[PDB]
């Protein structure tokens, strides 16, 4: 039973049923599987002006670009926040996953910063947004550990911008140091503003892990790649190595080489995440 000839969905369903607890790591693949993609027509349709000017290949690259000024930065980011946070509809795979998780003891860690868990109605106390959220702002100088939000201003920036610039007076500023706000995002050089809410999520996640150091714990990694493996992928590998009774299951249509220590505790399921989660739900429910 607890081991790594069945379909992928059958195998996953059985493992979930058997597990004492689930630690679920969710990356960009899960949102891309529901159509919330960062390259191709979705990106091209939303940012024809920015693409024509800078020859951006994809939306992740664009979102990290050092724009000429803050007027251009906010012209891009306001539209980016609308597409991926304010107006992004619920994804069916997030609903399917939620139905499965209802009967399990679980916690989610995610590197995603979109709205996907909120529009799907997950309990915020069960989710750790380790890379922040696009709907939040931070001081560009990180002068104090507090995040801010104002969706009304985001809408005004979309409405009022022209020729890829927001009007000067709409750029929001840090009330402590007067530097411009930027999106709450993590950066290798500067890090990320990590406020009281962030630390509360982190503590909740860490408490869950402290409770499940032993037993049949399923570390379920969904749509996590090589862009930032230090957040979910590597820590999960280490957890599984540390607990001989744990399993590592990754839902990814690409194969990432698993370390020697956990070769016997690993399963890789390659089917398209959306279809896989859907078929697993159907089997699990019965
Ligand atoms: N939705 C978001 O919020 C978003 C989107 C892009 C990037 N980011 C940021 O950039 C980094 C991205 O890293 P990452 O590891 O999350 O993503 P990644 O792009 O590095 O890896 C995504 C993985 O999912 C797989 N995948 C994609 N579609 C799939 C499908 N239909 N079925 C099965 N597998 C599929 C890919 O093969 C890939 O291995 C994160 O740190 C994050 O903060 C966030
Ligand atoms: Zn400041």
């Amino acid at each position: 039973n607890w081991t790594t000839n069945l379909t992928q969905a059958e195998q996953l369903a059985q493992l979930i049923k058997e597990a004492d607890a689930l630690v679920v790591g969710i990356g960009a693949g899960m949102s891309a599987a529901d159509g919330f993609t960062y390259i191709g027509p979705r990106f091209e349709t939303a940012f024809p002006d920015f693409i024509a000017k800078y020859q951006f290949l994809d939306m992740l690259q664009a979102s990290l670009f050092d724009f000429e000024d803050w007027q251009e930065y906010w012209a891009f980011q306001s539209r980016f926040v609308a597409l991926n946070y304010l107006d992004q509809p619920v994804g069916q795979s997030y609903l399917d996953l939620k139905e499965i998780l209802e009967t399990k003891d679980y916690h989610i860690i995610t590197t995603n910063a979109d709205n996907a868990f909120w529009v799907a109605g997950y309990d915020p106390h069960n989710i750790f947004h380790i890379q922040g959220e696009y709907g939040l702002w931070q001081c560009s100088q990180h002068c104090h550990q507090q995040t801010y939000k104002d969706d009304t201003v985001i809408r005004q920036m979309i409405a009022e911008q022209k020729n890829m610039k927001v009007p000067g007076q709409l750029i929001p500023h840090c009330p402590e140091c007067e530097a411009p706000f930027e999106i709450n995002k993590r950066n290798e050089e500067k890090g990320m503003v990590e406020d009281a809410d962030f630390h509360a999520q982190k503590a909740r996640y860490e408490a869950f892990l402290s409770e499940h150091k032993e037993g049949k714990v399923l570390y379920l990694e969904i749509g996590v790649g090589h862009t930032t493996p230090q957040f979910i992928k590597h820590p999960f590998w280490k957890r599984v190595s540390e607990n001989p009774n744990a399993l590592f299951v990754t839902l990814n249509h690409k194969h990432y080489r698993i370390p020697l220590s956990i070769r016997r505790q690993s399963l890789e399921l390659t089917e398209h995440i959306a279809q896989l989660i859907s078929a697993t739900k159907t089997i699990y429910q019965k």
